[PDB]
C-alpha cells in the first residue's frame, strides 16, 4: 500500500473556517427559526464583493477570451510596481511581483522552496494557515494541550506587551510576521521593523511579511510596507491581497515580492536566490491567474477604483469603529479597530473561546470567530469581522450590548 | 542562512513550455519579419477561449457578485456527479469531487498527501508536470543524460509496443497514466485498464488517472472513465479538466475525484482514507475556484454547453485529421490525431527534438513541442497542438509540406 504523508495526521483537527461553518450548520439545521436571525461576522458577509471599476473590466474581460505567462500579465505586474512601490520611493520592479489566487495560497506554499530543519517563527496568535501548513510540510512536531507545535518559536503578542512581539535571543531562519496582524488588529512601527530588518539580515535570515490588510491603515506614522525599511531587499519576502483588500472577495487575486537579491543557503552552506526557486515553483505546480480578473484587479488602479475602493475601507473601519463602541459599553476589552476590519475581544470571565462562540451563535445568533484558533495566545479572546452591511453591525452592536 | 529545498537543483533545466517561450521570444527579438508569420502550434493558439453559455454565465455571475466551500459550489459539483458519473451508470458521489483552478496544479499538488520512500512508476513519453513535481518533493534522485531521473519507474510506450506499457514486474505504490495520453495521443482499451486495475488492487497501489482529454476520444470502444472499471474505487484517482476539454482554456476550473473508500497506509502499516487527508490539504492551502468559473463550467452541462462543446471539439479534431493527412503525405511517422487535439510526429533523419523545434522556428516559423520534453521515450519525436485556426492548421500543412 501506498504510504501518506503523516505530518497530517499530526493536526489536532480540522482547519478552523471549515470546523466553524460545521458548528453554524449543525446549529442551523436543529434551529430554522435562530437560523433566519443569524448573522455571520465570523469571516464576513460582504453584499459588493466587486466594486463597478472592477465589474466593468471583467465583463470586457470575458467578451475579449471569446474573441481572442504564470508570473502574471505585464499590464498588472507593471500596475502594481508603479502604483504600490514606485510612486511612494519603493525599490520593487515588475518582474520581482509574482501574481497568484490569493494570499492564503501564496503564504501555505512559500515552504515549498525551504528545506527542512530550518527555525521557524511566527507571531501568537495569528492567521492559522502559517501553522498548519508547516505541520503539514513536516517543520514541527507534535501538538500540546493548547495547540501549540513542537519546534515552531511562538513570538508572544498580549495586551501587556501591546501586542508587539519581542525580537527573541533564539535565531530563527523563517519568521512570519503579519501586519496589521489578523486577528489583534496590531501594527508595527517604523523602529519596530527597522529592528526586525535589523536582526534579520545579521541572522541572514527571511522575513515572511503579510501586509494583506495595509489598504485598512488609518494611522499616519505606520508603514504600508517592509521595503519602505532599508536593507529589507536581503532579508524580506512581502505578501499583499486584493481580495482582503476593500472587501471584494470576489477579486481573487494577489502577489508576492521575492527581491532577485534576497538569498539563502544550500546545505554546503553556498548562497541561492529565492527569486528563481519561487519561479519554477509558480510555473510548474500553478497555472497562473486568469486573465479576467488579472484585468478587475488592473481596474483598481484607475482614479475610479482607487475611489470605490476608499468608500468601501471607510464603510468598513466605520463598521469597526461601531464593534469597539458597542464592546467598550458592554464592558469588554477590546483591541484594534482602527488599523484593520476586524476587532478582538476578550471573553466575558469564565468562558474559553469556544465558549463564547457557543454563547455568541445560541443567545445572540452571531458567527464570531474563537480566538484560540489562531493559537495558544488567543485563548481568552474572539475575533468579530466589520466586513457585513451597515445595518447587520448596527444590529450585532445591540446584540452584545443586550448579552446577558 | 536559511536552507532551500535542494531538490529544486536535482532539475535539469527550467520548466518545458516557459523554456520555449523563452526561445520563441529570443527569436521573435532578432527576426521581427518572422515574428508577423509565426504559427503557435506547441501549448497552441485558440480563437474562442469561451463558448456563448460560459459567457452568458459569467457575465450573469460578475453582476451576482456586485448586488451579492473550498470543494466547490454543490450546483458544480452535483452538475460533474450527475452528467459525467451518474448519467453513464458510475459509483461517484458529489462528495468525491474537489473543484480546483486546473489539473497542472491538482496532478502537481496530489504528492502532498503521500509520504516519502513510495515507489513511482509514471508512463514515458508524458505530460512534464509529475517527474518534475516528483523531482521537487524529494521523491527522485538525479537526472542522467537524457532527462531521466533515478527512483522513478519509466512505462516506456513506443510506436514498437503501440505504445502500451508493459504492466511492470516491478511493485509501483502511485501509478501516473494519462489518457488520452498527451503527447503521443495513445488511448487505452477496456481489458488494458482492467489489468491495471487488477495490478492496483493486488499491489495496494494507486492508479492517478489523468482524463483531461477525455471529451477528445472518437473510438466507441476506448473508456472515457477509470470508474467504468468494476474496483477502481478501491486503488483510483480520476484527474478531469474544463480548460483542456474543448480548448477553452479560458475555463480556469478542473476537479479531482477520490473515492471515500480510496486508501493508503501509515508507516505501521495501518490503513488512512485518502479523502480526508485531500479535504485538509484543499481547505487549508488552497481558497476555492471563483462563483464565476463554477458558473463558467456549471454552463457546459446545459444543452446548449454540450452543442458549443461537441462542435469545437469536431473542429480541433478536424485540424488533427488534416496535420496526420499533411504528415504522413510528407513522408513523416504520425501517430494520434485521432483520441485526442495534437498529433505525436516522428523528426526527419538525423534530427534531435530539440534540433527539429529550431528548424521549425527558423525555416517554417511554426513553434511545436520537442518530444524530448515528455521525457527520454519523447526523445526523436515532437508534438504538433490542434489548438488554433483551421486557416492556421491549413497554413502550417503547407508548410510541413514545403520543409526541405
Amino acid at each position: 500500500m501506498a504510504l501518506i504523508n503523516e505530518n497530517f495526521l499530526k493536526l489536532k483537527a480540522g482547519y478552523l473556517f471549515p470546523e466553524i461553518a460545521r458548528r453554524v450548520k449543525a446549529f442551523t439545521e436543529g434551529n430554522p427559526e435562530a437560523a433566519q436571525r443569524l448573522i455571520r461576522c465570523g469571516i464576513g458577509d460582504v453584499t459588493e464583493a466587486l466594486p463597478e471599476a472592477v465589474r466593468y473590466a471583467m465583463h470586457e474581460a470575458v467578451d475579449e477570451l471569446g474573441n481572442r505567462p504564470e508570473q502574471g500579465y505585464d499590464f498588472l505586474r507593471n500596475a502594481i510596481a508603479d502604483n504600490d512601490y514606485k510612486a511612494r520611493g519603493l525599490p520593487i520592479e515588475a518582474d520581482e511581483i509574482f501574481i497568484s489566487d490569493g494570499s492564503k495560497c501564496d503564504t501555505g506554499n512559500i515552504l515549498d522552496i525551504f528545506g527542512q530543519g530550518n527555525t521557524i517563527a511566527i507571531t501568537d496568535p495569528v492567521y492559522p494557515v502559517y501553522v498548519d501548513t508547516n505541520v503539514m510540510i513536516g517543520n514541527t512536531g507534535e501538538a500540546d494541550e493548547n495547540g501549540a507545535y513542537a519546534g515552531l518559536v511562538y513570538l508572544k503578542c498580549t495586551p501587556e506587551n501591546g501586542f508587539v512581539p519581542d525580537i527573541p535571543q533564539e535565531k530563527a531562519d523563517l519568521i512570519y510576521l503579519c501586519y496589521p496582524n489578523n486577528p489583534t488588529g496590531a501594527v508595527a512601527t517604523r523602529p519596530q521593523l527597522e529592528a526586525w530588518v535589523k536582526y534579520a539580515r545579521e541572522n541572514g535570515s527571511v522575513l515572511l511579511y503579510d501586509a494583506a490588510y495595509e489598504a485598512f491603515i488609518q494611522d499616519p506614522t505606520i508603514p504600508h510596507s517592509i521595503f519602505e525599511i532599508e536593507g529589507a531587499r536581503d532579508c524580506a519576502i512581502e505578501f499583499r491581497s486584493f481580495s482582503k483588500n476593500g472587501g471584494f472577495t470576489g477579486v481573487r487575486c494577489a502577489y508576492v515580492v521575492i527581491p532577485k537579491s534576497l538569498m539563502g543557503r544550500k546545505k554546503n552552506g553556498e548562497a541561492q536566490a529565492l527569486h528563481p526557486l519561487w519561479s519554477r515553483r509558480h510555473s510548474t505546480k500553478f497555472n497562473g491567474a486568469s486573465y479576467i480578473v488579472q484585468k478587475g484587479a488592473e481596474a483598481l488602479y484607475t482614479d475610479e477604483g482607487k475611489s470605490q475602493t476608499k468608500a468601501l475601507i471607510e464603510h468598513y473601519m466605520g463598521n469597526a469603529a461601531l464593534l469597539v463602541e458597542a464592546c467598550k459599553n458592554a464592558g469588554l476589552s477590546v483591541f484594534g479597530g482602527v488599523n484593520a476590519p476586524y476587532v478582538w475581544v476578550g471573553c466575558p470571565a469564565g468562558l474559553t473561546s469556544w465558549q463564547m462562540f457557543d454563547k455568541m451563535l445560541n443567545e445572540a445568533n452571531v458567527v464570531i470567530t474563537p480566538g484560540s484558533g489562531f493559537g495558544s495566545a488567543g485563548e481568552g479572546y474572539f475575533r468579530i469581522s466589520a466586513f457585513n452591511s451597515r445595518a447587520n453591525v448596527e444590529e450585532v452592536c445591540r446584540r452584545i450590548a443586550a448579552l446577558k
